[PDB]
DNA sequence: GCGATCAGC
DNA sequence: ACGCTGATCGCA
């Protein structure tokens, strides 16, 4: 229904200088996954390749690999990366369809090139779940069906380009996508390609231990309980808690009583079992997702672990990380920040170098709302976490430890984005009362922060969405609605998403600034993780001490704003000792 | 599959 | 009744 080339081998009219293109790869984790077809679709018509042979032609090798070839794509990270598995670059992306849609409108959820072909009433392109299918029935069609589809899908790409850039241009998103997510876009699959080294047999010793450890709770907690039980049970739990025990009911679920952290904390002082069980389900953490699950998709070979980036998954501008998910390995607890220990250079004679933002969304909301006393204290290099500690626990700065630091955090970033005096009080187990007063200390103190929460809600009323200084846009509709509650939490990502989303479009720009910087001294260092607010590299050890000049002055120059930006950096043998 | 829960930023 | 996530697991 749509004409095509199902060609045997590749032509010179399939090297035009632009063309939209599709290199198929239909598994969820596209790190050596199958490429299932290409297709491409340029000035000279529309054409299907099978890759055995599209990608053993030296012709349409060079062609991906030319940047003066100009390609539009939708998801060009995952054929990326899915080329660089097979020993192909790509390079000459000029036009991601995900990432123009992501910029537009991150609410729609846009997975595939029918999505977001349907933003703009484009329809003559099947959802890739209606071709391929889900779950177990889910496999590759033959030929004809899958050759038209990939067609369909190009063919979109090359009909969608200029009129998602001619929105972008009016959203003032046009230089967003080119100048930063895309070439973002390339560099997060060097990093996923790359991937970072796994110390697997201090893990299997650590998952040992574990298990040995875990018992001797497991024994504690059936002892206290009087009984055995399965302590992973909610309905059991609850009986032994609730019931048995009769401990006070502090919250509940839709299903039944409420066990969280913050409930066994302020039981701890009715019973002792209440504290072995967050012990046991903080070693049990620690096996099931960082011990078994990071054993699991290690590449055994290399001992590496490759990690996908999401771009274009988070409301603000963030990225995400999935299997694994190395954005969220422990740290806080010593028993637990021993896996970084396992995380280690890929090379003898390397090490792990990681620079991160001091208080970035502070800095960034300083700035953003003018906040005289803010923005001095930040001219001072104020660290606010600790000058709010001092202020809650009545201590001085030398009595002030990392774990009140740590809920001075909570307090600062909690007060700003609309925590309530309830909220504050649960939080600090100080009064409610208490709450309310410390709120109101903290915003005649910060005068400017509070003016522009009321102007940034007000702006969203009027407009709609918000944006951040990069423009990225959030589009808030809830912010008008009749519910309380619905409009509370809209008025909430009102106050939030723009500053959390300029502090992503900083370290966004300060990747790209530091890959060109390290192309430009011609070292080794590259990238290995982005965690929201910190980059971790890792480089020969001769390299260290220009990294260390290099790496701050690179991410706190990225933007220029009213208070200066602060990194921190160190480096060390294991993720563990880069702090 | 969902939701409570928990690891991170 | 601060925000943004992903993985695990019992199933109330
Ligand atoms: N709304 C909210 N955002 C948070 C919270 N925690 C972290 N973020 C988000 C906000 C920011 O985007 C980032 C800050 O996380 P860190 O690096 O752990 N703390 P910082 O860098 O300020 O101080 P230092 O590094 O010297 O310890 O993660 C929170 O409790 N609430
Ligand atoms: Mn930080």
């Amino acid at each position: 229904k749509m004409a095509f080339t199902l060609a045997d081998r590749v032509t010179e009219e399939m090297l035009a200088d632009k063309a939209a293109l599709v290199v198929e790869v239909v598994e969820e984790n596209y790190h050596d996954a199958p490429i299932v077809g290409i297709a491409v679709v340029n000035e000279h018509g529309r054409f299907f390749l099978r890759p055995e042979t599209a990608l053993a032609d030296p012709q349409f090798v060079a062609w991906l690999g030319d940047e003066t070839k100009k390609k539009s794509m939708f998801d060009s990270k995952r054929a990326a990366v899915a080329l660089k598995w097979k020993g192909i670059e790509l390079c000459g992306v000029s036009f991601d369809l995900l990432l123009a849609a992501y910029l537009l409108d991150p609410a729609q959820g846009v997975d595939d090139v029918a999505a977001a072909a349907k933003m703009k009433q484009y329809e003559a392109v099947r959802p890739d779940e209606a071709v391929y299918g889900k779950g177990a029935k889910r496999a590759v069609p033959d030929e004809p069906v899958l050759a038209e589809h990939l067609v369909r899908k190009a063919a979109a790409i090359w009909e969608l380009e200029r009129p998602f850039l001619d929105e972008l241009r009016r959203n003032e998103q046009d230089r967003l996508l080119v100048e930063l997510e895309q070439p973002l876009s390339s560099i997060l699959a060097e990093m996923e390609f790359a991937g970072v080294k796994v110390d697997t047999k201090r893990l299997e010793q650590m998952g040992k231990e574990l298990a040995e450890q875990l018992g001797t709770v497991e024994q504690r907690i059936y002892e206290l309980a009087g009984q055995e039980f399965n302590i992973n049970s909610p309905k059991q739990l609850g009986v032994i808690l609730f019931e048995k025990l009769q401990l006070p009911v502090l919250k509940k679920t839709k299903t039944g009583y409420s066990t969280s952290a913050d409930v066994l904390e302020k039981l701890a002082p009715y019973h002792e079992i209440v504290e072995n069980i967050l012990h046991y389900r903080q070693l049990g953490k620690l096996q099931s997702t960082y011990i078994e699950g990071l054993l699991k998709v290690v590449r055994p070979a290399t001992k590496k672990v490759h990690t996908i980036f999401n771009q274009a998954l988070t409301q603000t501008g963030r990225l995400s990380s999935t299997e694994p998910n190395l954005q969220n390995i422990p740290i806080r607890l010593e028993e637990g920040r021993k896996i970084r220990q396992a995380f280690v250079p890929s090379e003898s004679d390397w090490l792990i170098f990681a620079a991160d933002y001091s208080q970035i969304e502070l800095r960034v909301l300083a700035h953003i709302a003018e906040d005289d006393n803010l923005m001095e204290a930040f001219r001072r290099d104020l660290d606010i976490h600790t000058k709010t500690a001092m202020d809650i626990f009545q201590v001085s700065e030398d009595e002030v430890t990392p774990n009140m630091r740590r809920q001075a955090k909570a307090v600062n970033y909690g007060i700003v984005y609309g925590i309530s005096d309830y909220g504050l009080a649960q939080n600090l187990n100080i009064s409610r009362k208490e709450a309310a007063e410390f709120i109101e200390r903290y915003f005649e103190s910060f005068p400017g922060v509070k003016r522009y929460m009321e102007n940034i809600v007000q702006e969203a009323k009027q407009k709609g969405y918000v944006t951040t200084l990069l423009h990225r846009r959030r589009y808030l509709p809830d912010i008008t609605s009749r519910n309380f509650n619905v409009r509370s939490f809209a008025e909430r990502m009102a106050m939030n998403t723009p500053i959390q989303g300029s502090a992503a479009d900083i370290i966004k720009k300060a990747m790209i600034d530091l890959n060109a910087r390290l192309k430009e001294e011609r070292l080794q260092a590259h990238l290995l993780l982005q965690v929201h607010d910190e980059l971790i590299l890792e480089a020969p050890k001769e390299e260290m001490e220009r990294l260390c000049r290099l790496v701050p002055e690179v991410m706190e120059q990225a933007v220029t704003l009213r208070v200066p930006l602060k990194v921190d950096y160190h480096y060390g043998s294991t993720w563990y000792d880069a702090k």
